[PDB]
């Protein structure tokens, strides 16, 4: 099991324009359009992304394209973060994927807000930085999908996945 494997499960993979469990436009493999309204401005984000009319429809192909783009976004974005580098270097593989998974579905922005949690992580308290990852909004609405990840960062496996 690997990232993109992992993420493959937590997003999904659809074809259409979607509304997330946060009622904005996405699609492919949890690739977020816009925060707008207008399903013409999703429309219009789709097809500069894409490059081509897509009418709001893609192939898989093109799917995959989107998700190999966002997940090495992500990697550099973390990467690139002062205050999650040293969170990422100090992790062991399994967990990495774990950290990497939480900043694709909310950004290196929203992540770096959990400095308590992180902080538990870099000192590699487990029980309780899951303890303390659960005290949050993320969790309350995505409940199953935080429970994996949350496993993964307090086991270091996979076993959450499968
Ligand atoms: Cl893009
Ligand atoms: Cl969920």
């Amino acid at each position: 099991m690997n990232i993109f494997e992992m993420l493959r499960i937590d997003e999904g993979l659809r074809l259409k324009i979607y509304k997330d469990t946060e009622g904005y436009y996405t699609i492919g493999i949890g690739h977020l359009l816009t925060k707008s309204p207008s399903l013409n401005a999703a429309k219009s984000e789709l097809d500069k992304a894409i490059g081509r009319n897509t009418n709001g429809v893609i192939t898989k192909d093109e799917a995959e394209k989107l998700f190999n783009q966002d997940v090495d976004a992500a990697v550099r974005g973390i990467l690139r973060n002062a205050k999650l580098k040293p969170v990422y270097d100090s992790l062991d593989a399994v967990r990495r994927a774990a950290l990497i998974n939480m900043v694709f579905q909310m950004g290196e922005t929203g992540v770096a807000g959990f400095t308590n949690s992180m902080r538990m992580m870099q000192q590699k308290r487990w029980d309780e930085a899951a303890v303390n990852l659960a005290k949050s909004r993320w969790y309350n609405q995505t409940p199953n999908r935080a429970k994996r990840v949350i496993t993964t960062f307090r086991t270091g496996t996979w076993d959450a996945y499968k």
